[PDB]
């Protein structure tokens, strides 16, 4: 028996089809992604092949002025026009709270909505009751398939899920939920989930039963052969983990922005065991046609959002590189910009610390140079602040280890910088990776990078999402000596591109590694 | 037979008392300096010793909005009031050409103004024939006292003294004069000029006949025991070089901005030679009053000045070290400043930027609320120059930066400041071979990153007018150099800038290392 997945991640308010590097869609003939694409490949599989899952493992919310203007709305409304069969939740869909998540999507989701970890205590338990499932089974042609989510036990320190939310461990509130799936006679069992690619692998090894794992969160492009675009695989498609149990899972992902299309074929046996399996994403690039249907509804949403101030803030002659494969892994000139904006309104301190998780998208230059209102909102969706805090040089040097504690997952914490020059060996043990730190002096007259002490005291303007232990970031919360809540991020930077009218960030060695 | 000698150098239109780092005086209480001081000082000396010389070794020209506006009238009047018996010719005297040396200093100064290298030719020499002398025989008492004035040789590649005057070299055309002076039974010989420590040492050990050298140019602050001030001394006051003909010969500086005043007793036998010498520069600090007479003219001058918008630019949160010690020898922030400035004003693609030290002449303090004014700003850029755009080859820019410390140590100003360029020199090779790294902001990218400068690679720069035009020595700029397009006034730029920003704060950030 052949089951088709195609399975979509991290789409992130990718409505419309975009720029190859997923920034606003500018040269049309050249732009990829989008639901009105998506629909036409999903419907050229469904029409070739009988037995298809459309999958989503979550990160559906946040973006684009998509998700700042419609809330959730818009991916109720267009998942359900693409028919998708499941979707896991994401740790983004918590963003806008759990009111957030029950109105506009669990409430008119066509789909079932599923995470097996979540689990709601307090007032709250009786609200969400049967809005979101440990599992589905689908009937698939004359088959059934058991789809079991999971969503990062990290969303608390990530989104805003609330206190009456309970974040279990993925394996330990997987496996019963399997194996109920396996007393109903349930043989064939994907499971769909949004905690990256190395949860993934340990789903696959550890949790008996699971045929499958399609995944998130880590933006892990996979692929069998020569890729299609600029995305360098992380392996193979699909990655196969060898389990506990001694099987072959194959594990999948599918990049994210809505640029491709997760595609695996597989074999099972009449008893439900994998006997093989092939695929690779699939670009969606413009030989592809936008569905007119789903395209001229896109269009009727887009109206508007096209009441968004369409004025200059200012221009870029260089590439603001906001790329995640950057500023997740490097210096990128888009947070050295962030951070000398930050630096720059406050004094109108020269310490910045800005994570990798908080940039969200680059802005091409190509443009006229032109930056507006809705390049920024993708850049900065939050709508946070950037606060000032008063931080022991012990503290500081623990943030720094922290930033690369799991250096090479693509996860959040990777520190972005302003009046800091940091060095990195990442070949030593986790917890004494940072091998120099210097800081701009305050206590000077003219300014200079001196040495950071353990015990000195430091001010630094950082996001409020940080000084609130935002991407794990603990030792800020507890540690800090002063913390004044400063100005909304996203005016901080759009002021400071109209005042600087032409903006060419570089990046000048503030990172490095040894 | 004892004779004092009292001389300045670099004064550099410091005619106001200053703060200790010679930049606008602010807090009257630990201001330094200024003509007013000077001639208190001078007097107290003159009164007490009977045989006494007031000897200028140059660069009273430019610094001050007191140069741009007065334009050496200010020179000639307090040089004048404080009676200096006689001034050697310095660079700076040349920086509004011949016209603007001849005009208001050479035919107002009641003192002679001396060179003899600097040799007049084409029309020129009949104008200028007698304004400057090679030498000057002073009557000191009963006795003679015999002055030889001396101007570096690379003059014409730091200012505009024209086409029209050849600069010899100073120890070839000393000789000639001292013999002349010798013959005309004047036994007592001083060397009184503009060429910088090194040059004075060696007019000293090969010119035969000079009893004393009294220099400039390079800022040399020399002292016998524990300094007063922030000065670090390069040798003891005076500093001793025996000569060729075997005899013991004191060389005197005193650093520049009129913060001291040079003071060394010497005495001489019958016969003219030095038996001995001691003194110390005198910091003219706080300690000494102010001449009430000389402070009440500067003021009456001063009106004229504060004409220029006190309007502020825009504040600084930082010192702009735009001090010599600084921009000549290291990376400094107020060079980082202005080669943000260029490059930024030119934006609104190129970014590299080059800045000679000798181009930055003063740092601008802070402690004011801040406040940046035209005068403040006008003491750091004063030349009118303009930022320009240049193409060069990558070895043609590893050459400027050879040269950049082909001499390190001297104070020298062909030490570069930089934007977009990140160079480590290590100092024990030999000269031409000193850049170990040299790393460049790529421009054929849609990211800009460091990159390794390569030979027969092709970049834009931006960098002053006078580089360009082989100033500082910068020959293989002029000659190598594939496009040179004109650009804006330098001291615009830079305002503008400041008032674009409103608020600056420049770091010493690592452009520049040593290894
Ligand atoms: C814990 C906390 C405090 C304050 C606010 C929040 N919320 N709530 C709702 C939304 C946010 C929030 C806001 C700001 Cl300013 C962020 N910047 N980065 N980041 C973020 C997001 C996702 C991942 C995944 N890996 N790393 C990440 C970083 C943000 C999340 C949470
Ligand atoms: C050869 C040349 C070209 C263009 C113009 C000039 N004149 N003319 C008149 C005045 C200048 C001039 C102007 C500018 Cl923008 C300068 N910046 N630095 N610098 C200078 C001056 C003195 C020393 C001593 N060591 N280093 C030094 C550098 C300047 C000299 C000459
Ligand atoms: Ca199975
Ligand atoms: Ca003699
Ligand atoms: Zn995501
Ligand atoms: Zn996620
Ligand atoms: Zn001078
Ligand atoms: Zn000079």
């Amino acid at each position: 028996w052949e089951l088709t997945i195609l399975h979509t991640n991290d789409v992130h308010s990718r409505l419309e089809q975009t720029s190859e590097d997923s920034s606003k869609c500018v040269d049309a003939s050249r732009c990829m992604g989008g639901v009105a694409r998506l629909f036409t490949k999903v419907q050229q599989i469904r029409r070739a092949e009988p037995n298809v899952l459309l999958l989503d493992a979550g990160d559906q919310y946040q973006g684009t002025i998509w998700f700042t203007v419609y809330k959730g709305a818009e991916v109720a409304h267009f998942m359900n026009a693409l028919r998708y069969d499941a979707m896991a939740l994401g740790n983004h869909e918590f963003d806008n709270g759990v009111e957030g998540l029950i109105e506009p999507l669990l409430k008119e989701a066509k789909f079932p909505i599923l995470s097996a970890n979540i689990k709601a205590k307090g007032p709250l338990a009786s609200q969400i009751s049967g809005l979101y499932l440990p599992y589905k089974v689908l009937p698939v042609g004359d088959e059934v398939v058991g789809i079991v989510g999971y969503t990062s036990k990290e969303t608390p320190f990530l989104s805003n899920p609330g206190t009456n939310l309970v974040f279990e461990d993925e394996i330990t509130a997987l496996q019963p939920e399997v194996d109920k799936l396996k007393t109903l006679n349930v043989n064939k069992i994907i499971a769909l989930g949004h905690s990256g690619f190395e949860m993934d692998k340990l789903i696959a090894q550890k949790v008996r039963g699971v045929d499958v794992v399609v995944g998130g969160h880590s933006n892990t492009f996979l692929y069998t052969g020569n890729p299609p675009s600029k995305e360098v695989p992380a392996g193979k498609y699909p990655f196969i983990v060898t389990s506990d149990d001694g099987r072959k899972v194959p594990v999948v992902q599918a990049y994210a922005f809505g640029k491709y299309l997760g595609y695996l074929k597989i074999e099972f046996d009449e008893r439900g065991n994998v006997i093989s399996s092939h695929g690779n994403p699939i670009l969606l690039d413009s030989s592809i046609p936008e569905d007119p249907s789903i395209k001229a509804d896109i269009n009727k949403w887009r109206i508007k959002l096209d009441d968004y101030s369409t004025q200059e803030l200012g221009k870029t002659i260089v590439y603001l590189d906001g790329s995640s494969q950057s500023c997740r892994f490097r210096e990128c000139n888009m947070g050295n910009l962030i951070c000398d904006a930050m630096i720059n309104n406050n004094l109108r301190v020269s310490m910045c610390i800005l994570n990798g998780g908080g940039i969200r998208s680059p802005i091409d230059e190509r443009n006229d140079g032109t930056i507006t209102w809705e390049n920024l909102a993708a850049v900065l969706p939050f709508g946070g602040t950037f606060d000032l805090v008063q931080l022991k040089g012990s503290t500081l040097k623990k943030a720094f280890e922290h930033s690369v504690h799991r250096y090479g997952q693509s996860t959040g914490e990777f520190l972005q910088v302003g009046g800091i020059h940091v060095v990195y060996d990442l070949s030593r043990k986790p917890g004494d990776r940072v091998v120099k730190l210097d800081v701009l002096c305050t206590k000077c007259r003219v300014p200079s990078y001196d040495p950071l002490k353990m015990d000195e005291v430091y001010k630094v303007i950082l996001p409020n999402f940080l000084a609130n232990g935002g991407d794990g970031f603990q030792m800020i919360k507890d540690e800090l000596l002063r913390h004044d809540s400063g100005d909304q991020d996203i005016n901080v930077v759009s002021t400071y591109i109209s005042k600087m009218k032409v903006i060419y960030p570089a990046v000048e060695g503030r990172i490095k590694f040894s």
